[PDB]
């Protein structure tokens, strides 16, 4: 049911160990792309939707809200509430924010935007992205903000598309 | 995966979810053969053994022979072991019959379980945790419940392994 | 333990944790004479607490035992610590023994901020209530001659009643 | 700390845990003076207890120390816990400084009714026996000048005769 | 407890806060010795270090000297460690001046941390994600703040830790 | 599908079958299949002071692939894998012929903080000592089986030991 429900396969757990891993998208393996140099932890799950290509030849980076950590390489039903933008060294850096569907979970049904997540996890998903790669020689963030979930939607829309044209 | 070295006496166990694990009930999509997340538990719970199934088996509701493995400290999701049933707990839920196999690991894997024969030889603490288990974790679940019939021995779960090994062939 | 029983009681209470959310099925327990930690059994259920789980320090309630305390926080917190929490609301329950009431407490605002929002169990997630109605419900099912009998739900003037009265039970005792 | 050695001694003692099974490679020891948790020393080999440790308090070895205990559960305890239990054997050691026996014990049927068949160590698991005395054997091969010499398991009459000796010991001092 | 067997060389530190922790700032209760929940991190950090306290201390700020404490896996909370000075961060926070000591094992408890001898011989990745984290723990916390000054060497760190066991001892 | 690395011998892929510190279960991925089975439990108690996995297409002497010890500052999981380089290399022989051990640590791109680990005398020697104590007891309680540590090698050796199993792999 794109683009209010999408797959995400799970890279890097809730609260994990600082290893930032990735999946190979050619042969579908779990990499460590490097480890983390601050010591910060992801403050939700964080995966790609597969099949979605976006810009920068990335798929598109999804943070999924959930009650206790999945591990690597689940696939999670998820809907989008909104989208932190951002532009780093090497351009535009948008991660949507998702919750799980309500057939996993009742508990975020009420979540319909950014502004209906806890303020407090808001602010730490920010602080994360903002900060998490300050000792990674050579790059930088900004925090364009966050937007809502009908960008966030357009977001997937246009990155599915992006990846059909492609193949 | 073969289903097993020595069927129906040896077997392998896809492990789904991992004993004493997190809240979160994991489903290999059988299509694709990726671990999805199929909801999450709403009971405070966890699985006393590690959970699975049998590959390449067909039981009467169309999934494979679901398998608790015991094992001394926990697996994670998606390996395989290489177990033997010693019993089998008989239930029933509002989709019908529903029964789960209990093995232990082969002799190869450990030593330690050889004197484990059948589910009377297993702890009783064990046995009562995890048809307890069973009977509750999905009581806040709409629409459901479920009822414990009893356990059978070794014969009758390795009758469940054979019976639903030729469904899967023919079908 | 020479700790208080809260900075502002009963609206701002001391919380003794003696078993963590999500921990291990040990169930600790201080013994109030000596004030050490002490395995009384082993949970026979393959259930957590949802909560973390403790008492406040010089209460006395009816049967001789100190005001048992839930309390929600964002990760676990461990046995022995203390944190300074509010009473949202108490579950009422029945059982072998009597009577067993237990409060459901959150942090205090200085502690998280977070939590200024949650009033009254009603404001608590509902799927937490209703799963730690059905642990304590269950989590005693295969210890012999025991049950469980949940009342319900009370408010938080219910709540800070039973803590005053303890309080004031405790301080009779001394 | 006031803690006593036990309720009905030497059939059931009270044991102070020090380090969790399977936790992770830091050598905790009480301060048996002031009760504190303190570092001993990092473990400098890849091993783990396969068991909890600890002591019961108001005991004194031959050597003066306080009577170690190896004790079993289904999941870890937590350095600082106390637990009632009762001994199925010992494991007689000695090391650098002298003896170094280890009680073996199960917790009592109060807390869990699961170990009610254990009365002697060779009801214990084999598998977890020899793990026993293979850790105890070579979690000191890195530390230069400190060793084990395994002298082999005795059953519990003998454990409890080493811990009614032990407390014996304690009382004299204070005598 | 004591500040130590030979200070200020050698210091005793009671341990608050576990490396690579859960996000609980917890803090002992310097009256009672009781371990209190101070607050929750707001921000996804944990300590790169185990971070704690020297008994009989007494800062500047009324409180005892704080101490990162590293060790080549997590300690617990409320365990006391000897260890020794390798140097200082200095800071200024909400409530003024704030320098925390950097501090190893002493040699009796481990001889990996023996060739450390000043803040210069710790990896350079730690030094940096130690500072990182005080710069920034803060940074969502209503009317709390911190400016990260820089380091300074061991006899400097000595110097504190003299100078603050001082006070005690006339208070 | 993974190939044996970037830049051959000098860089290569590990795919992690035990993590660093890890439950005492001896997986291994069966080449066949690609799945991760049990291969037994352990029977000591001790766990892998590094993570453990193999390059992929690498045939060693044995007709197994070629064996890597992988440092890195937290563990891994099963199935990962790691683009690392050689540093030296564990020699032994055991009840089954020889068998050797890499030792490598991750590339630069991974992390700067093993760019000075050149050679195994690079690694501090309290880690050398506890993997070489490691392989040389973890098996001690298996029947019929014994190890003899003959020594570490160099960077040189190691990748030399990498650059004839691709070749035998591909021959
Ligand atoms: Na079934
Ligand atoms: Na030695
Ligand atoms: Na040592
Ligand atoms: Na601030």
């Amino acid at each position: 049911d794109v683009p209010n429900e999408v797959n995400v396969i799970i890279e890097i757990p809730m609260h994990g160990e600082p290893v930032k891993y990735e999946v190979d998208k050619k042969t579908g393996a779990l990499f460590v792309d490097r480890f983390m140099t601050t010591a910060m932890f992801y403050p939700t799950n964080y995966g790609y939707i597969p099949n979605t290509l976006s810009e920068d030849g990335d798929p598109v980076d999804v943070l999924v809200i959930t009650p206790v950590p999945l591990i690597s390489g689940a696939v999670i039903s998820c809907r989008a509430v909104g989208m932190l933008k951002m532009t780093d060294e090497s351009g535009v850096d948008a991660k949507i924010l998702a919750v799980p569907t309500t057939k996993l979970s009742k508990m975020y049904q009420s979540m319909q935007t950014y502004q209906d997540i806890p303020q407090h996890l808001l602010l730490s998903i920010e602080h994360f992205f903002k900060h998490y790669k300050d000792l990674e020689e050579g790059k930088w963030v900004k925090v364009e903000g966050w937007v809502g979930p009908d960008a966030a939607r357009e977001e997937i829309t246009s990155s599915i598309n992006r990846y059909n044209h492609t193949k």
